[PDB]
C-alpha cells in the first residue's frame, strides 16, 4: 500500500518531481529517473526494475510507488529500533522472560494465555523477538 510513508516524505518526493524537470507534464526518462532517485536519496538493479515497472517515461505515481518500498522499510526498521531502545531502562537490549511474557499478554492486542505461551515457547532481545514473531 501507499499508507506506509509519511506526509513530509511525500511532499520531498512531490518538490523534487516537479524541480527536476520543466514545469506542466513532469514527466521523465529512465536516465532522468535515475538522476532524481540519487538526488533524493543506489543500484542498477534497482533502476533497472523500477524501469521494467514503469516509451520510457516516468510520471508521479510510477516513481512514488517505485520509492516506496525502501522508505517504508527503512522507517518500519528505525520504528522498530526506537521502540526496543525505549520502555527498557537498562538499555541493554534484553528483557527478562517474565516482562515480556506480562507485556505480550496484558498489553498489545487480543491474544489469548495459550497463544502468548505458544509464542514464549517458540522463542531475550527485543530485535531477535520481533523477528522470530514476524517470520
Amino acid at each position: 500500500m501507499a499508507d506506509q510513508l509519511t506526509e513530509e516524505q511525500i511532499a520531498e518526493f512531490k518538490e523534487a518531481f516537479s524541480l527536476f524537470d520543466k514545469d506542466g507534464d513532469g514527466t521523465i526518462t529512465t536516465k532522468e529517473l535515475g538522476t532524481v532517485m540519487r538526488s533524493l536519496g543506489p543500484t542498477e538493479a534497482e533502476l533497472q526494475d523500477m524501469i521494467n515497472e514503469v516509451n520510457g517515461t516516468i510520471d508521479f505515481p510510477e516513481f512514488l510507488t517505485m520509492m516506496a518500498r525502501k522508505m517504508k522499510d527503512t522507517d518500519s526498521e528505525e520504528e522498530i529500533r526506537e521502540a526496543f531502545r525505549v520502555f527498557d531502562k537498562d538499555g541493554n537490549g534484553y528483557i527478562s522472560a517474565a516482562e515480556l511474557r506480562h507485556v505480550m499478554t496484558n498489553l498489545g492486542e487480543k491474544l489469548t494465555d495459550e497463544e502468548v505461551d505458544e509464542m514464549i515457547r517458540e522463542a531475550v532481545n527485543y530485535e531477535e523477538f520481533v523477528q522470530m514473531m514476524t517470520a
